């Protein structure tokens, strides 16, 4: 692909964004208008600065190659962004039940770990049970801060 990049300041710090003009491929932590790239920056910043109107902007085209073909990753991954909304959160193994496989917990976490687009596809929002929030790729301070941005009971600020 030919690759574009940007940056964003957020309350977490730099992110880096890159994509091509199929498709948003990386939302990295280094610690506007129609092209994929300007729909994932009009997103983050929305999530971030304008939480209440997120619903209304429009989520960029994906194409990392996990997304480009067929698997129970792509399902674990393109189910999550459709299903768990701002505010709610899921567990591992209903989450494997949605994307198809109801036994399947330790494959959603490998799953998850690849997610090459945090937040936007919200793995923060996949906890192990209703009192356990569970681990987290970014690291578990990030994950219970964005759920506390969030405004759920299992997040911390
Ligand atoms: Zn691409």
């Amino acid at each position: 692909c030919e690759m574009k990049r940007t940056t964003l300041d957020s309350p977490l710090g730099k992110l880096e964004l890159s994509g091509c003009e199929q498709g948003l491929h990386e939302i990295i932590f280094l610690g506007g208008g129609p092209e994929p790239l300007m729909q994932a920056t009009a997103w983050l910043n929305a999530y971030f600065h304008q939480p209440e109107a997120i619903e209304e902007f429009p989520v960029p085209a994906l194409h990392h190659p996990v997304f480009q073909q067929e698997s129970f990753t792509r399902q674990v991954l393109w189910k999550l962004l459709k299903v768990v909304k701002f505010g709610e959160v899921i567990s591992y193994s209903h989450l494997a039940a949605l994307a198809g496989n109801p036994a399947a917990t330790a494959a959603v976490k490998t799953a998850l770990s690849g997610n090459p687009v945090p937040i936007l596809i919200p793995c923060h929002r996949v906890v192990q049970g209703d009192l356990d929030v569970g681990g987290y790729e970014g690291g578990l301070a990030v994950k219970e801060w964005l759920l506390a941005h969030e405004g759920h009971r299992l997040g911390k600020r």
